[PDB]
């Protein structure tokens, strides 16, 4: 089921995992351009939604507030999570937002082209992350309003 | 995760459900057009796979080797489950296949576009359809090679 409480269009937040409470940062500079931060907030942490249509729908592009690049997941090259510039001109940059089977309040950050979700965790490197393979808690999100 | 084990593209199968062993016909006259089926083999119940690509990537249409219609699967008109001409116009014609999580033998049979499953039951009215919402086995499905 997809997440009942997807952010309209335009409207910015914070993408936070819900068990490590880390978030994620899209940025220009320093490699790696994505990843998980535990810290102050930074605008590079701060992202909207280019809402899919057509073939699209149900699915989102993640794009940044401060340098406008949009997510992207998956498999063929490193990095396997970064981002690019546009409004989703490519494949991998459409997301589906999964509502978790037990927690109601979490979801899963999907890729459709490369088949993977987003995971943030605490232990083995790398700590951030996509994965293809079964649930873990570890790869539940929270939509934060700011 | 995508089920490892799709038909080749062209490839013919029935889709039997994993429980209740029915078949899914899918028909040109004589309403419903597409439903379960307990008996015999035929031919309506032989299907391929058109391979989606590009934004399509990871979807499929599921085609009716005896007429030539792709399945759909939608919330918005009765039917919900049906057939239409063509090669998958509409984005609700494309479906994907995911492994269930606990038996990897099979898989739901998802429609992004609906965010729906096809079931297959016993139970109560209507007895086979689509559904938004929780995992049952009812949901589960295997390609029946021939
Ligand atoms: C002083 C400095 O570089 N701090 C960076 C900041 O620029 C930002 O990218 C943040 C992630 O939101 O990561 C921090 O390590
Ligand atoms: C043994 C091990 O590292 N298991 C992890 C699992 O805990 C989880 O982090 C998942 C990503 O959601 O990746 C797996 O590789
Ligand atoms: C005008 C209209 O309703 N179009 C629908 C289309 O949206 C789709 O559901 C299709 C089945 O793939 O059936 C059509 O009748
Ligand atoms: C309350 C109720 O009847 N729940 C059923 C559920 O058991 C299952 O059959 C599902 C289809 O996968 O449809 C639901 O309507």
């Amino acid at each position: 089921v997809n997440f009942p409480n997807i952010p309209a269009e335009g409207v910015q937040f914070r993408l936070r995992a819900r068990d490590t409470g880390y978030v994620i940062y899209s940025r220009t500079e320093n490699p790696p351009l994505v990843w998980q931060y535990n810290g102050p907030p930074y605008d590079d942490q701060l992202f909207t939604l280019i809402y899919g249509t057509g073939p699209r729908k149900n699915l989102y592009a993640i794009k940044s507030v401060p340098n406008g690049r949009v997510l992207f997941s998956r498999t063929s090259a490193s990095p396997y999570v970064g981002n690019i510039a546009g409004d989703g001109t490519y494949n991998d940059n459409w997301f589906q937002f999964i509502q978790d089977d037990n927690d109601p309040n979490s979801f899963r950050i999907y890729n459709l082209a490369s088949d993977t979700v987003l995971y943030s965790r605490t232990t083995a490197d790398p700590k951030f992350g996509n994965f293809t393979g079964a649930k873990y808690d570890d790869q539940l999100w929270h939509f934060e309003l700011v």
